[PDB]
C-alpha cells in the first residue's frame, strides 16, 4: 500500500456510488435553486494536495510555518475576490469560512455580543435559518440561540420587502444588525433604502449574496459595495466549490474609521473555526477567475434571461407566480390557485427533475409553492428555446400530481400512490426516460467519469 | 466554455501554485503533528461531482429530494465509522456532517449545553485546543469561551501529565456541565476512566477529542475513549489520514423499574443541522468514508504501529543529543522538545527549520508569550513509508539546524532582527542552503500519497 | 445610654428635619400621582419592634426560629390580602417584597429565564422602568439588562391601549410575559382582551395595580382575579407603608395545574432578597384591614369622583387632556395646546403643590404634560367642592409659568427667573402663602408631631 | 375616619401581635448573630411621615420636585455614614438608598459587572451569604448565581480559617471580575490585604460585606476593610443597631502622564436607581442616619468592645462545658459551636432552645443536609446591657437545654418524631417549662431599646 492507488481499484464500493451520482446529475435537469454544477478546473483543485496543509493563521501572521505557497494562494483568492467584485483594496475580504452558514455566524460573533439583537427575513419569507429563525415551540438556528432576534417579513400580497412593517418592527426592536439575505425572493433589494433605515435604528445591514453571487460580480445585477459588510457563499451562482467568504469594508467610514476589520478575521479564526480548507480556498479562486471572464458575463446574462424566459413560459401555462415575475436567477411559483402545492416535489423527484418546497407567501405541513433555479442547467449551455422546453416537462409533471391528488386525500397515501398504482407507475417511468434522454444530450461541467 | 477543461490550461496561475505546493510537500520534511498526507482514493472523491449535490437533511429525513444515491454514501460512512472504531450500531451512533473538528466540538455544546453553561478543558498553553474553551487573561478568543463559560484545567508543571487532582477538585468548585478529554499538544495518554469518575461525580458529560489519535484508536494501537465517554468528537484528517472534515460519536440505546434512556442521538443531530450548518459537504463525506474503510485494514494497523515506533525513535534520539522532552518521553505520535536548556526559544527555532524545509510549530513549555519548545509529528512522514532509521536521520538534521539558530542568537538580540539575519547574512544563508538542499534530497526520495502531479 | 431615649432629645438635628417635612406635607397640597399619606395606625406599626426580628423563611418552613408571633402576622397580611382582594384561598399572595420594583423583578426571576422576553408599556407611554425600558443609547432598567424585551405602546392620538400595534409586535416578538401596568394612564385595561392575546402569543400577562390597588380592592374598579398573576405596591392607592406584594393564582388552571406557586416564593427568597421587613409587613396589614372597611369603599368612590371632578374642572378651564377624560385616580393633563409643558413643575414647586413631568402622548428634554393624583389629599377628607377649589390654584400656577416663558427662551433661565425677578418672586411668595393657609386647614393622617 | 387613630383601637388584632412580639423579644434570649435591638430614636424616624415622600432621584438630581427637606436627610445620612467609618469625602463615597443588604450587594454587581460575568464568594455552607453567589449542586438558588456566574471559595476544613491558598489558585483558573470578602457565619477576621493581593493580580474588584461587623468597624474595634477594598456593602441593622436598610461604600477621586480615575461613583449610583429600585425608603434612610450619629459616640465604642468581650466569654465558657468551636474560638461577635462531639446535630438543638426561648439557628460545620452546629450572637443581648458574668449564665442555660434534647434523642429516632416528642411528653415538657420560665425571668430583668409598649 502506497497511497496513490486509484479510487476505482482501492474501494470499488464507493466508486460504484460516486459514478451513480454523476449519472443522476447528468440524467436529470437539476432545477434546485441553491444547486450548481462546478467546473472540472475547480473540482481538480478541490481534491488537490492542498488538503495536506494546516495553515492556521493569516497573511504574514500565521501560527504555523512552511505556508509559503498557501500564502500566495491565500491572497490570490482575496485579490480575485476584489477583482471579481470590484472596488479599491477600501474593501477587504476573508476567504476562510467553511461554507455559507459559518460565514453568517462568524459576522455575528465578530460584531455582535452574545444575546445581541438581529433583524432577518424569516425562513418562510425567502431566507435561510442563518438569518435568525425561531419556531413557535423551539429555537432552531444557532443564530437564534446565541443571539435573540425577530423576523423581518415582506408584503404578503405583493412579494416585495414590506418597508412599513420594517421601520415599525425596527424602532420597537433596536437591534445591532439586520439582514437583507435572499433564499427565495425573485426581485431586487433596495440597498440605499435599508441603509438609512439601519442608521435610523442604528444597525448594521448584512445580506446574503448566496443566490446572486455571480449576478453582482459580472455587473449584471446591482452590487452592495456602495450601500452596505455583506457575506456570501462560493457556489450557487458563482459556480464553484463548497465554501464561503465575508465582504467587509476597510478604511475610514481625524475621521472615524470602519470597525469591520480585524474582528471578522478574528471571528472565523481562532474563534469559530480552525484549519482553513485550503483545497476549497484554491478551488473557489479558480471559480473567482471564472468570474472575471467575458464568458461569465454572458453566462450571467443567460441566467437572468433564462429565468425570465422560464417565468414567461410558466406564466402562460396557467400558473400564478408570487412577486409578479422575476428579476433574479430564481422562480417562486405559486401553485395553490392551480390546485397544486409544494409537497406533492415527490412527483418530479421520480421523474428526475429535482425541486424543493417553498413557503407560500400567504397560505395556512404542506407548502403551496416550489423554487426553481436557472443557473444549474444554464451551466450546461442551455438556451431560452431549451428554457421553454423545460416548462412543458414541468407542466406535464404537475398534471400527474394534480390527478392523483383528486384520487386521494392523505399524502402518506399520495406518495404511495406513485408506487402501487402500476398505471401512474407506467406514466412516471416513461416520463423520466425522456427527461433522462433529454438531460443527457447537453454537456456537463466536471469530469466525464466522476 | 464547457466546464470540463483541465486546470493546467484553464488557470495556469493556480496550476502554478498547485504543484509548487505539491513540490513543497515533497520538498520538505513536514513534522507538524496534526498534518497528514491524504490518500489518492479520497482525493478523487473529495474533488468529485458530490460537491454539486445540496442535501440539507439526514439519511431518510431530508427536506429536499433526489437524494437517492447521495444518501447511501452517508449511511455507508456511518457504518464505516462505527466499524473503524469497533462500535456495535445498537450502542453507538455517529454523525458525519461536521465540516471540520472545530464545528464538531461546538455542535456537541449546542446540543447538550445551554448558552452560558459551563465547560472544562485543558488550557491551550498546556496542551489543549481552542474548541476546549480558551480565554486569554484579557479577552475571550475562542467561540467556545464566548457562548459558553469555561475554565482551564492545567497540568503538573514538574510531571508533564494531566493533573487529575486539580481537575476533580476545581470541578467540585465549578459544577460544569461537560468536560473534555481532548488533546492538541501532550505526549502521553489521557486517563479516560479517571475523567469518567470525575464526570459522573459532578454529573457532567464526558467528551473526548480523538483529533490527534483517531487512527491510533482506529487501529486499536492505543487505548480508546469509546468505553469511558458519552460523546467523542474527532477529525477525519490528522492521524486518520483523510479529508478535512469531522465526526461526532454519541451513545445510543439504554443507559423504580423504568430504565434510563440516551438523549444524545437526536440532540447532536439537531445541533449540526439545522442549528449550526446547512449543506453537508458530501464530497468530503465520501472522501472520509474512503479513508474509513482503509482504516479497518491490517495495513492501517501496521502504519499506526509505525507512527508510534517512529515517534519514540525520534524522542529517544533527541534525548541523546542533549534535548529535553516534557512528560519524559512519548507514547503517542508527537514529541514536545523543550529547547530552553539548549539556549534557544520556540519561535526562533521554528523560523530556522522553516527555511531549511522542516516544518515544525512553536509550543509553550510549562514555565513561561514567546514559547520555548516545539511539537514534532510522526504520522506525516510515516505515511511516506518512513522508518526509525530514517527518523533519527531527521533528528540529526534538527540538531544541526538548531546549532545554526543557536549561533545567530549570539550574533543578534531581538527577534525582529533575528528573522532578517537569516535572510541577508550570506554566510548563515550559505550554511542554510546546504542543510535545506540536503533535507530536500532526503525528503524527495520517499513516496508520497496522492497524485504525483496534483 | 439605654436605647429608649426620645428622638427629639437624642438627635435634635434630625428631629429638626423630620418635623420640617411634616410641615411641608401639611403646608402643601400633594398632588403627586404615586403619593399618599399613610395612617398613624400603620405608621406606628412601620416603626415598631418588628424591625428587630430576622425571619428568613416561610410559613412553617423558616430557616431560623422563634418566629412565633411573626408567623401569624405573616399569614394575617396574606389573609387580609385575600380578604381585601376577594377569592378563595384558588389564590395565593406573597408579602415579602421590599417595595413595588423588587416585586416586578421577582416575578421575572420566578417565571422567566435570563434573557427571556417581555412585553411592556413604555415609560414614556404610561409605565415605570420595571416594565422593561431600554433607552436608544443605554439599557436603563435591570428588567432590560437581565431580560431582553421591547416596549408596548398605546394609540398616540386616542390614549387607549393600541391593540393593533400589540398583536403585531407580539407575534413578531413571541415573549414569555407581557405587562399591563399603569403609571400614567387615565382609563381602564381590557383584561379579557389581553388575556387571549397572551395565549395567541403564549405569554403570561402581568399588570401593576400600583395606581389602582385600593380601586380594585373596594370593588369600585374591575379586578384581574378572573382574567389575569399580577403584582402591586402597598401604598399609592391602598394608603399604607412602603412595601409590595405579588398576587399569583393557585391550584389547577388529571388536570394541568398552575405553575405560579412556589417559584414566586422562591424568587423573593432566597433568590433576590433576605430578611423580610416585618415592620413593613405588619404596617401594610393594618392598611389591609383598612381596605376591608366601608370607609375605604366610600374613600375609593371619593377618589374617582374627585378625579373626574378635578378633570371636569380642568376641562372647563381651557385645558386639553389626553385619554379624553378619566376613569381612575389620576389625570394626564396635556398642556402643549395651552402654550405650557411639563418641565415649566418648578413653578408649582415654589408654590407648594408638588407635581411631576409626564410624557406627552405625542410630542417631540422638556415633556408636554404633568400628572396629578387625587388620592393623596383625598385622604385629607377633601371633597368635590374642594376639588374644583384646587383647579383655580393650578390654573393660577400655570399662568405664572406661561408669562415667564414669554419673557425667556432657555429654561436654565426660566427657573432662575423665579429667583431674581423680584416681581414674580413677590407673586410666588404670596401664592404659596394662601396655598399653605388652605392646605393647613384639613386633617392629615399620621402623627400630629412627626 | 381621620388617619390619626391609635393602633391599639384602630386594629386591636395587630396591637395584639405587636406587643406579643415585644413581649417575646423581652421574653426570650435572642442569640441570633444578625439580629439587634434598634434604638427608640430610629424607630420614631422609621415609622415617621417620611414614608409619604416619593423621592425617585438623588440629592440635587431628582426627577420629581418638592424634595427640599427630604434631600437634607439624604446628604446628612451621606456625611454621617462617611463619619461613622472615618472616610474623608474626597476619597470615599456612599449610597444610602439600598432597601436592604441583599439589594445593596446585587446593585454593585449590576453596576460594575455585565450579565453572566464571574463572581467569587465564600460558600454558604462554609460561612457566606446568598448574595455572594451560592448554587446548589442541582439548582441555582440565589439571584446572584442566576444573573452572574459564580463559584465558591471554601475554608480549610481542619483550620476553620478562609483558605486563602485555594482562593488565589482557583481565581487564576477562574478569572473573576469581582471577589467578595463577605461573611455570614465565620468567627474570625478576613485578611483583606490578602484578598487585595488576589484581586489586583487577577484584576478584579474587591468588595466586602460589613453586614456582621459594620458597627465593630464603625467603633474601630476590629480592623476595617476601607483600606483594602474598592467597594464595601453593609447592612444598617445587625451590629450597627439601626433600621433594616443597606449602604454601598465606593471610592472616589484619583486612583504616560495621565492619572487613573475612579469609575465606581456614577456606576453604583445608576445601579440602585433607576436600574434596580424606585422610591427611596426615606423613612428608613433617616432612621439609619439617626443610628449613624450614635455610632460615632464613645458609648457605641464601649458597646462594641463589650460585644467582643461577651462573644469571647460565651466562647470560653462553652469551651469548658465540653463543647467544640470551629476555628478554635472567636475574635468577632459570634460563636459557631460544633455539636457533633456532644452526640447531637444542629437542627434538633435549634428546636429545643426555641421552645425554651433562646433563639439560635442551625449552622453547617465543615464535614457534612441537616447541620451539626449553631451560630450564637452577642450583639443582640449586649444591647440589653448584658455583661460577661451574665453571658456565662446564658451558656449554662444552653448546656442545660442541650441535655434535654440529648436525652430525647435516646428516646426517639427520626426528627419528624423528635419535634412532636418535645410537645406531648408531659415529662420533658415539664422539664422544658422550668428552663423556659427561668430563662424568661432572667431575660425580662434586662433593659430593652425601643418603646416599652411598642
Ligand atoms: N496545544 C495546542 N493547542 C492548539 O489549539 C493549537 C496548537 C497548534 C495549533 N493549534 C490551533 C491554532 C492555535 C491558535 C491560537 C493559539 C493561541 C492564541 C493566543 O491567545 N495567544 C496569546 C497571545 C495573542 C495576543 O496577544 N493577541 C492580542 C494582539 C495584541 C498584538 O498584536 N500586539 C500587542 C500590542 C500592545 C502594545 O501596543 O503594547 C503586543 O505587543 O502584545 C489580542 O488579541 O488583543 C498568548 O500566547 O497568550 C491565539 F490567539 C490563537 N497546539
Ligand atoms: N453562613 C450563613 N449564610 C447565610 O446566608 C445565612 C445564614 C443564616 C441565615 N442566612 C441567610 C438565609 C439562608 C437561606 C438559605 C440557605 C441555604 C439554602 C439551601 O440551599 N439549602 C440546601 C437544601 C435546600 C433544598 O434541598 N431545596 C430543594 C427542596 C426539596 C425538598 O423540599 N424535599 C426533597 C424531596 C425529594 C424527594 O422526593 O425525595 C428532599 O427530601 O430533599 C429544592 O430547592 O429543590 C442545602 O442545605 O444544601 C437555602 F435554600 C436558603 N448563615
Amino acid at each position: 500500500w502506497t497511497g496513490q492507488e486509484s479510487l476505482s481499484d482501492s474501494d470499488p464500493e464507493m466508486w460504484e456510488l460516486l459514478q451513480r451520482e454523476k449519472d443522476r446529475q447528468c440524467r436529470g435537469l437539476e432545477l434546485i435553486a441553491s444547486e450548481n454544477f462546478c467546473s472540472r478546473a475547480a473540482l481538480e483543485a478541490l481534491g488537490s494536495c492542498l488538503n495536506n496543509k494546516y495553515s492556521e493563521g493569516y497573511p504574514g501572521k500565521r501560527y504555523y510555518g512552511g505556508a509559503e505557497v498557501v500564502d500566495e494562494i491565500e491572497l490570490l483568492c482575496q485579490r480575485r475576490a476584489l477583482e471579481a467584485f470590484d472596488l479599491d483594496p477600501q474593501w477587504g475580504v476573508n476567504v476562510q469560512p467553511y461554507s455559507g452558514s459559518p460565514a453568517n455566524l462568524a459576522v455575528y460573533t465578530a460584531l455582535l455580543q452574545p444575546h445581541d439583537r438581529i433583524m432577518g427575513l424569516d425562513l418562510p419569507d425567502g431566507g435561510h435559518l442563518t438569518h435568525g429563525y425561531m419556531s413557535d415551540v423551539k429555537r432552531i438556528s444557532a443564530t437564534s440561540i446565541f443571539f435573540e432576534s425577530m423576523p423581518y417579513k415582506l408584503n404578503p400580497k405583493t412579494g416585495l420587502i414590506d418597508y412599513n412593517q420594517l421601520a415599525l418592527t425596527a424602532r420597537l426592536f433596536r437591534p445591532r444588525l439586520i439582514i437583507a439575505g435572499t433564499s427565495a425572493y425573485a426581485r431586487l433589494i433596495d440597498y440605499a433604502r435599508m441603509r438609512e433605515v439601519c442608521d435610523e435604528v442604528k444597525a448594521h445591514l448584512l445580506a446574503d449574496m448566496a443566490h446572486i453571487s455571480g449576478l453582482v460580480a459580472a455587473k449584471v445585477i446591482p452590487s452592495p459595495f456602495k450601500h452596505a459588510i455583506v457575506t456570501t457563499t462560493t457556489h450557487k451562482t458563482l459556480r464553484g466549490a463548497r465554501s464561503g467568504l465575508i465582504f467587509y469594508r476597510k478604511g475610514v467610514k481625524r475621521e472615524i474609521p470602519y470597525t469591520f476589520e480585524d474582528r471578522i478575521n478574528f471571528a472565523v479564526f481562532p474563534s469559530l473555526q480552525g484549519g482553513p480548507h485550503n483545497h476549497a480556498i484554491a478551488a473557489v479562486a479558480v471559480a473567482l477567475k471564472q468570474a472575471c471572464t467575458p464568458m461569465f458575463r454572458e453566462y450571467s446574462l443567460q441566467v437572468l434571461k433564462n429565468a425570465r424566459a422560464m417565468a414567461d413560459a410558466l406564466l402562460e401555462r396557467g400558473y400564478s407566480l408570487v412577486s409578479g415575475g422575476t428579476d433574479n436567477h430564481l422562480v417562486l411559483v405559486d401553485l395553490r390557485p392551480k390546485g397544486l402545492d409544494g409537497a406533492r416535489e415527490r412527483v418530479l423527484e421520480l421523474v428526475s427533475i429535482t425541486a424543493n418546497k417553498n413557503t407560500c407567501p400567504g397560505d395556512r405541513i404542506t407548502p403551496g409553492g416550489l423554487r426553481l433555479g436557472a443557473p444549474a442547467l444554464t451551466s450546461r449551455q442551455f438556451r431560452e428555446d431549451d428554457f421553454r422546453r423545460v416548462v412543458d416537462f414541468i407542466d406535464e409533471g404537475v398534471n400527474i400530481g394534480l390527478e392523483v391528488k383528486s384520487k386521494t386525500a392523505k399524502l402518506q397515501d399520495f406518495k404511495s400512490f406513485l408506487l402501487k398504482d402500476s398505471e401512474t407507475s407506467q406514466r412516471l417511468a416513461n416520463l423520466r426516460q425522456r427527461v433522462e434522454q433529454f438531460a443527457r444530450a447537453f454537456p456537463m461541467p466536471g469530469f466525464d467519469e466522476h
